[PDB]
This record gives C-alpha cells, sequence and structure tokens, in this order.
RNA sequence: GUCGUCAGCUCGUGUCGUGAGAUGUUGGGUUAAGUCCCGCAACGAGCGCAACCCUUUUCCUUACUUGCCAGCAUUUCGGAU
C-alpha cells in the first residue's frame, strides 16, 4: 500500500503555493523553489507517509476508530469515494462546531436523522399529505447533507485524519482539546504544531489527494483484524 | 390607562476572555412579524408572531311552524282558503 514516490511524483505532491503566502514553520521541507511556488521535498514525504500507513494499519488491527475530515471542493467527492469504500465515518461537508466537544447535544441530532430514516422506511407520509411530506423530505436533506456521516459511529473516534490542517483548523483544535490524535497533510502556507504525524504534501492537486485517501483506505482495508 | 398590536424578551450544554461578559440572537435576501430560506464555534429550547374562538361571502345534509308559495283548486283578489 505503500507509494515509494515514483506515485507521489507523478501525482505532483511537490508543487506547493506562493513564496509570498508560505509558513516559516515548514523550512526543513521547503527544500527549494524552481519557480515563484514552493516544491516540497518527497524525500521527508515517503516516510511519515510509510509510518501514517503503519499506525492506521495498527489502529485497524486493535479495531480502534478513525474518523475522515476533508470539506474542500476539491477533496469532497475523493473522501466520500474513499470512506464508503472503507467503511469509515466522515465529514464531507461543514465542520460543526462542537462536533467532538458537545458530542452529547449532537447525539440528539443523530437520533432524530436515524428515527427520521426509519420512518423512510416506514409509510406514515402516505397517510400524510403531499405538503408536510415534502418538508419533512427537505428536513431529511439538510441533516443528511450536514451529519449524515457520522449517524453510524456511537462514540468518539480514536484518530482523525485531515486533508487539510489550515482549512480544518477548528477540528483540530477539539481534537486538541480532546486527546485524539491527528494524522494531516499540511502544505506550505499551513502550520503544522498542533499535528501528531506530519506528512507534508500537495493538497490542492485532486490527483494527489486521490492518492493519499486510497492509501489510507487500503491501509485500513488491508487491516483484515 | 400608556408606549403599542410596537417585535421583541429569555434559558441549557460547548467555545473565547484573568474578569464583568461575549457567541449563539450576528451577516445576505424576504415578510404584516426573531415570518421563512442561506452562510456562519456554535449546538439546542420557552414566552412572544401565526393558528386554535366569533361573524360575513359559495355549496350540501337535517329540520317544515307562528316562517315560505313554484305547480293544482277555490277565492270577497288579501297565502285569504
Amino acid at each position: 500500500y505503500n507509494v515509494s514516490m515514483r506515485d507521489l511524483l507523478q501525482a505532483g505532491a511537490h508543487f506547493g503555493h506562493q513564496t509570498r503566502f508560505w509558513n516559516p514553520k515548514m523550512r526543513q521541507y521547503i527544500f527549494g523553489a524552481r519557480n515563484k511556488i514552493h516544491i516540497i521535498n518527497l524525500e521527508h514525504t515517503v516516510p511519515a507517509l510509510n509510518d501514517a500507513l503503519n499506525f492506521a494499519n495498527q489502529l485497524a488491527s486493535k479495531k480502534n476508530k478513525v474518523l475522515f475530515v476533508g470539506t474542500k471542493r476539491a477533496a469532497s467527492n475523493i473522501i466520500r469515494e474513499q470512506a464508503q469504500r472503507a467503511g469509515q465515518p466522515y465529514v464531507d461537508h461543514r465542520w460543526l462546531g462542537g462536533m467532538l466537544t458537545n458530542w452529547k447535544t449532537l447525539r440528539q441530532s443523530i437520533n432524530r436523522l436515524k428515527d427520521l430514516q426509519t420512518q423512510s422506511q416506514d409509510g406514515t407520509f402516505a397517510k400524510l399529505t403531499k405538503r408536510e411530506a415534502l418538508e419533512r423530505t427537505r428536513e431529511m436533506e439538510k441533516l443528511e447533507r450536514s451529519l449524515g456521516g457520522v449517524k453510524n459511529m456511537g462514540g468518539l473516534p480514536d484518530a482523525l485524519f485531515v486533508i487539510d490542517v489550515d482549512h480544518e483548523a477548528i477540528a483540530i483544535k477539539e481534537a486538541k482539546n480532546l486527546g485524539i490524535p491527528v494524522i494531516g497533510i499540511v502544505d506550505t502556507n499551513s502550520n503544522p504544531d498542533n499535528v501528531d504525524y506530519v506528512i507534508p504534501g500537495n493538497d490542492d492537486a485532486i490527483r494527489a489527494v486521490t492518492l493519499y485517501a486510497s492509501a489510507m483506505a487500503d491501509a485500513i482495508l488491508a487491516g483484515k483484524e
């Protein structure tokens, strides 16, 4: 399931953002700049990626939980497919404030969505008229769109996998508050302070995030115990 | 009585602040209305608004007197009989 770095170079993980937006805390991984943008050297990318894959493998083996989080328009469908075929919950859409630190109140909306799914399997809408059916379907739509990811999961996940740490900084803070480890993809214009396993690489490239999430899903599938 | 039939007034978990506090309740449209929809460290609730009450506008059922008179008959031409 390892990438070696053939595929990383092919996908384009080395590319980064412009030199005027960089965070001075990535100087170790900056390596150099071919043009006005930075180029992270994959020499540092591959070992951290391998360790992240091994850690995901070990958690999958001991049955511990990892949540998936990527909310960018580029990575939304990618994490959709990968979390679906890896059988883990996900946050494809916006992170809700306090989803982890205030899980008790979110369980109520989780139960509401699950009960509404049971009602959808039921037939009460046949007795009700078309209008109230149209609304109840639209609350169905909004709650599924917001928190349809985490309905199956019943507790705090034992780890987080973050596509863009700068975009999902709130989830990073909540995970730090509750002690949950985080493995995340970090680019040049990002802060790696609060991430336990810092893998540096590009996040804008759809093919690169596809590679990362496919590697993660393959690791969890290959846990197989 | 009045502001004034003005549209607002609050509470519980979670975050920020040493703190009193803030957030939610803000921002974009819309409405008679904190009425409804989006985004958004917020996630949820109560009293307010609206509806439930009375009256008016169309039709149906039940009811046929002290109220009614389309058809029939008698009329002093008055449903008078």
